[PDB]
This record gives C-alpha cells, structure tokens and sequence, in this order.
C-alpha cells in the first residue's frame, strides 16, 4: 500500500555542564549536550524523520518540554495526518562514553512514545574512529530512518 | 509489492561571486555553491538517493561535463532526467524526504518553494515530497559556514 | 506487507601499510582503512544497515572484537553471517543503496566488482543492489584524505 520513508539528523556540541541524555536516559559522563532543552540529539533526529516520512516539514515548523513529549506530540500529528509508524531504525556516534549498556533502555523509551512493538524500534552507536570534531569528543551526532504507511 | 529505497548524500563548498540555489531557489547572500552546474546540494542528493533506489549507479556515472546534452544543464534538469531515466527502469516515485543542513543563511522562508520544485520536476503530489533544515551548532567545515551538505531518501516501487 | 527500513554508517582511517578493501574488493594504494578486521568500511555499514532493519541491534552485539576470529576478520563473512541471522529472524532482503566518500583512490572501476561482492553475498540480484561514491568537495578530514566513510540504506520484509 502507501508507504513513505524519512530520515532525520542532529547533532550537538558536548562540553562540560550539563547532563548526557541520549534517547531519554541520563548517562554519567563528565560532560554533556548543549541546546534547548534535553537536547536530546537522538529524539531530535528520531522526531524529524517521522515529520518527514509525513510530508509535515522539520521539527522546528512544528516546535519553535523535554524532547520525549515532543516525540509523543509528533506521533499524534503523524496518526491524524492518516500515517501508522512500521519501523524506526537509528545510529548514535559519539567517541565516548559507551552506549551499549543503556540500548535496551532507550529502546524501551522511544517504543513507548511512538506506541509500537519493541521488535520495530533500533538504536545502534558508532565512534568516529577519532576523526573529527566527533572523534575529539566535541558532540555527539544522530542518525534516523523511519518507515510509514497512509491507513 | 516490489518497494525499493534509495539514500544521498552531497556536500559543497560556498564561496563568493555565486549564486546560492538550493532545491531550485536562488535564496539571497554573499557566497553560493561551487560545482559544475549550478552546485544545487539539495537536488543533487535527491538526485543520488533515486539512482540508488532504482539500483542505476550515482549522478557521476549518468551526467558528464563532457556530454553535449548536460554541458548547460541546471540541477533541475539533471532531476528532471534522473526522473526519466528511474522510470525508463521501470520504478515509480513513491516519496522523497531530505535534510539540508546549513549554518547560515535563514532556509524557512524557501522550503515550500524547494517542495513545489521538487514535486514539479518529479511529477509528484507536494504531499509526497519533504524538505527539512538543521543548523550544525557551529561544529566544523559545516559550523563555520564553509560548505552546505544535504541528505536525501527515496522510497520507490517496479510496477 | 511487513516493510521494514534500515540505515548505517560507518568510517575508519585511511593508513599506511593496510590493504584498502573496500565492498571486499582489493584496491591499489599505498594505504588502507585502519581497524581491528579488514576495516571494509562500506560492508560494516551495509551490515549494520541490516541488523538495524531486523531491530537486532548493531554489528558490535553480534561480532565482538574480543572473539579471536575478529583479528583480521573478512568482512564479507561477517556480512554473510549478518544475512544469515537476518533471515533466522524472518526477515528477506529485497534491496541495499550505500556510498562511499572519498577523496582518493579513484573508485569508479571497482564499483561494479564491489556491488557484485554484496550481491552474492546477500543472494541478491545485481539489480537490488547499489552503490555510490562521492569526494566530499575538499572538505574536512575526509576532504584531507584522513579516512573513508561510509552510508547504508536497506529494506527488508518480515515473511
Ligand atoms: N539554515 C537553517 C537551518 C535551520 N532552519 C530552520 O530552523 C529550525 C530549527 O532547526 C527548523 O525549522 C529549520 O527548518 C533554517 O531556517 N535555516
Ligand atoms: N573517490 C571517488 C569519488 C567519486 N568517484 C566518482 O566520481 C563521480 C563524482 O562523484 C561519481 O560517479 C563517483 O562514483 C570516484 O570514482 N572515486
Ligand atoms: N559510544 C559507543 C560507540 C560504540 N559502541 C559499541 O561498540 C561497537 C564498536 O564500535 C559498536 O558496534 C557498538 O556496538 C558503544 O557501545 N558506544
Ligand atoms: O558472532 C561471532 C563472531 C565474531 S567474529 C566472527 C567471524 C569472523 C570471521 C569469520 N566468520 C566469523 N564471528
Ligand atoms: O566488535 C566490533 C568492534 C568494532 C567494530 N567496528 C568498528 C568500526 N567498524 C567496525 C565492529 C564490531
Ligand atoms: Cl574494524
Ligand atoms: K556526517
Ligand atoms: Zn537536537
Ligand atoms: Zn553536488
Ligand atoms: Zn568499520
């Protein structure tokens, strides 16, 4: 039937200060993301490749609250513009800190603020093999891809 | 029902004495983007993430400097033809989605022109056709306003 | 039917006295991609596109660099492996889109090797599967030739 793909990207700087939330889960580290408000990079990416896959431009049109409300808020605006979420898939890359231990958690997050199955919710993360202002430890950046269907 | 996707990636550098055209909008400022043709970073991706779809190689393999037809071209024209040459495999659009990221100037004010373009060219419903705009928060060659990259992905299907 | 949309990226640095393998193929140069494995930046993308479409978390969970067999590990039999649980899962390949950035070595001759490499190790057709390459326009580390990067797209469908 009428499936539509998005993608999202984000990315913010990592300095000392302020809390590591990445997909909702506050992560000890000595530094952490600059921006609005959570600045929670992977929503963030998460959030615009749903608003895309919909046709319904960026975050920013739409929020000009914590980022998992946004989320929540964003899925409703996916469900009544006649779209049903098939799958999410997405990538952290960050030099540091490990990411592994805390996947199934923000799993768990995002699944629950989009209303779908576990089994259709991905988080992946990668270093930068110390390339860049990403391989310094300078930000942490996001990737997303989400598929949709018109129903 | 045989769906294909498709992803693109582009980047230029920006420096004076050029336009600066992005999704076909010649969008007011002091540097634009360097490439062969008009340098439109927005189709460009859109362009590679259909080829990709469509499993026909990237914008390099089909459009040359050399050849007489493209020597002139715009980027719209390039998309134009990319459309052509997706449907001559045997696909259709489904839909298209992108991201220009861009420190500077302000993008908000032209992406419903971009979409309209895009969906022009493409022969496509605006409401299959998105355009969305980050800033890099000052980090890097794309933080210090050096270049404007931009992202695309392409859902299609073989009827 | 039960589509399901994966994504990956991937990069490592660009070294004397390593082989470049990249998309399994062999290429002349004078450095080569740094990593614990045969570094193939492209097939690590390609992989972790994959295990991302299953929800099956990333190449890291399902190859550890601990597992002795990873010094040296051939890519290509980690990306079988990956279709192979990929499949346990229920899942069908129907078709990858990837690129690869670099400034350097010249990659269009070794594309078409590269993508047949994928193919059979996906048991796909040549037709679903494609791959892109771009320089980044001189910018960055990767404008710097300081190392290679790869993006992965790919659909599944759960049978
Ligand atoms: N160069 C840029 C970068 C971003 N934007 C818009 O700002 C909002 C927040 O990213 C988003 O709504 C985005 O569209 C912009 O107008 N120009
Ligand atoms: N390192 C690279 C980078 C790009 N290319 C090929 O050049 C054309 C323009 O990006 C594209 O056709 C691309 O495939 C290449 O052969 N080697
Ligand atoms: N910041 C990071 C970066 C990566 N990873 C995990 O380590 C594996 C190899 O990079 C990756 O595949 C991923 O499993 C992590 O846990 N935290
Ligand atoms: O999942 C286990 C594992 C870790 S490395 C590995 C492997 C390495 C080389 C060839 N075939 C397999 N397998
Ligand atoms: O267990 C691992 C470790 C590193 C890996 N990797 C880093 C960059 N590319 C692959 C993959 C899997
Ligand atoms: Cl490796
Ligand atoms: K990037
Ligand atoms: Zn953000
Ligand atoms: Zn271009
Ligand atoms: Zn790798």
């Amino acid at each position: 039937m009428d499936f539509r793909i998005g993608q999202g990207y984000d990315v913010h700087q990592l300095v000392p200060g302020r809390p590591l939330i990445i997909g909702g889960v506050t992560i000890p580290y000595e530094r952490g993301l600059l921006g609005h408000s959570d600045a929670d990079v992977l929503l963030h990416a998460i959030t615009d490749a749903l608003f895309g896959a919909a046709a319904l431009g960026d975050i920013g049109r739409h929020f000009s609250a914590d980022s998992r409300a946004l989320l929540r808020e964003c899925a409703s605006r996916v469900a009544q513009a006649g779209f049903a979420i098939r799958n999410v898939d997405s990538t952290i890359i960050a030099q540091a800190p490990k990411l592994a231990p805390h996947i199934d958690a923000m799993r768990a997050n995002i699944a629950a603020d989009l209303d779908l199955p576990l089994d259709r919710v991905n988080v992946k993360a990668k270093t930068n093999e110390k390339l860049g202002y990403l391989g310094r430890g300078e930000g942490i950046e996001a990737q997303a891809a989400a598929l949709v269907v018109r129903e």
